[PDB]
């Protein structure tokens, strides 16, 4: 689960992102596409270092593949992205990684566990 | 506190499901109503499995009352009010769960330590 | 990084407001201001102890700077604010802490590890 925060107005965001994410996030965390989630809130109130400047807040959420370097590479991927679709800047976009306990994850009535 | 983001619009949210979220909760977690807090964001931009068909990125954070039986079945109740009353399939649904410590949530100017 | 979720509505958050949040947050964590990250998002349909008076849903994530007296000195500050500066009741008021490790937050291509 990927969700982006951004004060990037909604005419901004390039029709094909989410589906561009879904692709991209599969492929480096290794999952099927099919639980993959994204989600992409443009037209927010927000700071970054006290600027109004184009910025972004965003989380990763997964069961596993969530570590040092993982994370690292992720971030490229994902800044990457949000640089070249969005045009925000890498050093104003924080990306919070939660590794999940599967049994904390609810999906189709039950739990992952 | 339970929050629910989704795609599905505004008008198909219907009128007092605020209210019967803070009441099935209230009767799930054991809690008082009174200390039950929950936020439904509709008409959000985001997908699942690559889809845009109607789906929820939820998260409920209690402070105990969360592990592995406890979140099956408010898996069971949440994703069947979310089939009931906004029309999501239970297998477009993720719910994170969040066993919260004490000291680190805060409400009326302290913590709850 | 704060993130602020509420039913007051766009008009009634002040100018200047994301500021203030950015400023009293470096003063508070120690951290400098260029590292501060504000998110204040209104007109939220939300409920706090089954009713829908003025309330809020928060967020509060830091590398450190999180623990027992340390949240309680930040919700002293931040409902102090909430209520002069946006009418809330510090009662009806919910701040989440995370303390997040530094390999599991991005930043400019990578992490802060």
């Amino acid at each position: 689960m990927f969700i982006v925060n951004t004060n990037v107005p909604r005419a901004s965001v390039p029709d094909g992102f989410l589906s561009e994410l879904t692709q991209q996030l599969a492929q480096a965390t290794g999952k099927p596409p099919q639980y993959i989630a994204v989600h992409v809130v443009p037209d927010q109130l927000m700071a970054f270092g006290g600027s109004s400047e184009p910025c972004a807040l965003c989380s990763l959420h997964s069961i596993g593949k969530i570590g040092g370097a993982q994370n690292r590479s992720y971030s490229k991927l994902l800044c990457g992205l949000l640089a070249e679709r969005l045009r925000i800047s890498p050093d104003r976009v924080y990306i919070n990684y939660y590794d999940m306990n599967a049994a904390n994850v609810g999906w189709n009535n039950s739990t992952f566990a």
